[PDB]
């Protein structure tokens, strides 16, 4: 279920922090334009870029933390605030993460392994609830 995917990602992260972020920015190409230099790449120009994969684990090492933190798939208030407050999320409105997890699930549905993809759909409306309560337009 939800708690062991939350093992699972990390059991191989990079891979899946990658995979999972090229299925965001595929599924979204327009959402680039938050992000600096994707544009006009394939994923594998992407995953050799310098910062690309660093990037892609950062965001799912904390996605991770807050699911983890989570109880019954509802996240944290202070980890919401956390999202809503840091400088690179200046730009962005709970409509950027929405995305972000309708193509994460639509990953989990499409791969071999057995995610708890309904569990993932209500921490992503979870999350995006808490973000709006934190005051993300
Ligand atoms: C649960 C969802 C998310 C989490 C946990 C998360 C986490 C993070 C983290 C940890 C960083 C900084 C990494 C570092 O300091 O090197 C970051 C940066 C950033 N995030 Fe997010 N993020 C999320 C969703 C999003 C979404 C949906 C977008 C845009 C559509 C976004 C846009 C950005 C941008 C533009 C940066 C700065 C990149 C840079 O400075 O190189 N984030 N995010």
């Amino acid at each position: 279920g939800f708690k062991q995917d939350i093992a699972t990602i990390r059991g191989d992260l990079r891979t899946y922090a990658q995979d999972i972020f090229l299925a965001f920015l595929n599924k979204y190409p327009d959402e680039r334009r938050y992000f600096k230099n994707y544009v006009g790449k394939s994923d594998q120009e992407l995953k050799s870029m310098a910062k690309f994969g660093d990037h892609s684990e950062k965001v799912f090492n904390l996605m991770m933390e807050v699911a983890d933190r989570a109880t019954d798939c509802v996240p944290l208030a202070s980890d919401a605030n956390t999202l809503v407050q840091m400088k690179q999320h200046s730009s962005l409105t709970t409509g950027n993460f929405e995305k972000l997890f309708v193509a994460l699930v639509e990953y989990m549905r499409a791969s071999g392994q057995s995610f708890d993809s309904q569990s993932w759909d209500r921490f992503g409306k979870n999350l995006v609830s808490a973000l709006s309560s934190a005051g993300m337009k």
